[PDB]
Order: structure tokens, then sequence, then C-alpha cells
């Protein structure tokens, strides 16, 4: 489940960056 920011805005395209608004793969970012 995506935070309030990946919804209409997974902003991170590797762990690099969603390792840093996310602290895990939300139901968006990598997989
Ligand atoms: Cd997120
Ligand atoms: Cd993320
Ligand atoms: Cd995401």
């Amino acid at each position: 489940s995506p935070c309030q920011k990946c919804t209409s805005g997974c902003k991170c395209a590797t762990k690099e960056e969603c390792s840093k608004t996310c602290t895990k793969p939300c139901s968006c970012c990598p997989k």
C-alpha cells in the first residue's frame, strides 16, 4: 500500500529514491 505521495506520484524509479520517501515497495514502487 502506497503512502500519501505515491498514488498518482510514485516518484521512486530505483530503491535509492524509494528507500528515501518510503520504507518498502508500496503497491507501486519496484517489485
Ligand atoms: Cd511510497
Ligand atoms: Cd516508494
Ligand atoms: Cd510507490
